[PDB]
């Protein structure tokens, strides 16, 4: 619920800025 | 590649943000 | 009033994303 | 631009979770 | 006596979207 | 069935959209 | 810009609405 | 998708419905 | 409908020269 | 330049649409 | 690009209005 | 009607747009 | 609405085909 | 059910643009 | 041209069933 | 109507038929 | 085969005063 | 106004044809 | 058998159009 | 133009009903 | 009758030279 | 063919025309 | 100029035999 | 070739809109 | 009354018909 | 339905339509 | 006198069009 | 694919098409 | 999540900025 | 407002930039 | 690190107080 | 001139802030 939403969302935070890193 | 499972990821958060308002009332 | 706001911007981040796909 | 916007998402959905779940 | 109507109706189709996108 | 009346009340608030617009 | 705008956005909405009633 | 991009602009035009009405 | 439609393109129209605008 | 003219264009044509939407519903 | 589109919303704006005189006239 | 006024509008707002794809062209 | 239409025309056209490409990468 | 109408926007386009030649030759 | 014709044709048929089945159903 | 429209299309798709036929 | 083609010319017609019409 | 009656006969004479087309 | 009546329809047409072109023509 | 186009077509349609009636009859 | 064909005979060959005219 | 049959057409109306002039002469 | 001419006496032939018929 | 088989089915669907219009109308 | 002049018009049309068909 | 049916064989015939369109 | 260029340009799009749907 | 280059037609189509909107 | 933060209103700040310009 | 919103944020990162420091 | 971006928001305000001061 | 530089800066700003991002992860 609350915290499962709060996983997910910095699981594509990290994603999101590696992501960007490369480009 | 990892902008897919981005996108993967974002969409399983985002059926829980569904979700929680489904209950939410 | 407010998860609400949570759930939108999430749309949009997530339509970014697929924004993001489609130019790429 | 695209990638920083959507940033600027991940983290106000985020933020906000955290707003939420504070609250409760 | 708009505004807030507006409002209204913007939540109750909300209301049926998030129903329909929930189960659809 | 659900998707028709949100499309009724969507309809609805589009109209109370218009009369602002027409009054101011 | 931010109520014709408004107005813009629910038109789309409205008109994704129709979209859906077509295919379903 | 396109049940996502709707309630996405819907949401969109609620906060700027809100927006309005939260100084007029 | 058609008319609801004409209104609807032409603020997108509109929408985009605020864009052009505001860009160049 | 003309970008200008051209957004008051569009502009009072939308005018005109909902002053059209005002007189027929 | 975001030019030549909104010339086409215009364009489709501009031959409903066509369609529009072409019903209510 | 005004749909005429509406049309002319739209007309002359794609002469705009035309003599953009000119100038800025 | 003649030119400008088979103009319109050729906008659309180019609209679906740049939709489509902006799937395949 | 998209390429298809591609095609037809472009031959659309085609048949005004031979229109236009047939009454301007 | 002339099977270009057929084409065009065709393609505008096709539409117009599909226009009917999005009317009704 | 729209119907009787798919009808002529059709009816003259099927006459270029003919056409091209009876020269090849 | 004849009578198809009898139809055509019918509908061709049919669209000439439907085209006549609009432009009144 | 005769453009009324005109059309009138075109539908008319087209609706006695398909109807011979279907009897066919 | 209601062919005659066919023939009596695209005649009355016929009456109209030519009355028509005298109206304006 | 675009009306001996209608009167045209009404006749083609005319006379095939004729040859129609009389070869079956 | 013969006057009525005459005048068809007349404008399908006013078809058939405004035919030629324009590729021509 | 579009030569003679355009020919072809027009000398068949003379041709009626002939025959009218007799007829009602 | 060619096949122009001749068009236009074409024409005159057509509202000719157009008299022709609307007399009667 | 196939033109014949492509004719074949085009009478094919003109005679499904046919009895549809048969249905409907 | 010139009933007959029609035979004039598209013998003219003819003079010219005749003159590009044996000019090319 | 019978309407989708004829959609259907319209498809089949644009098929060998769009397969006559290879040779040439 | 650009019609005919554009003509020409249509017509090449129409062909690569053509091909793509060969391809698929 | 040949997707870029029937995109690359299209345009070019259309920026003839502009350049008579620009003469005329 | 302090860093985040500090980003977070960075990137507001971003396009905020960039919304005035737009004047 | 846009000023007085935009100065506030950078206050705000400012004072992270700084309790930031003061931590780490 | 963290220092000079502490630096740099405090010149990024300067130039907002700048704009401010104007009228 | 004045939002310019503050742009710039900012953006600079931005940019060795995520850099220290990345680098805790």
């Amino acid at each position: 619920k609350l915290l499962e939403l709060l996983r997910k969302l910095l699981e594509a935070l990290h994603k999101a800025i590696e992501l960007l890193e490369k480009w």
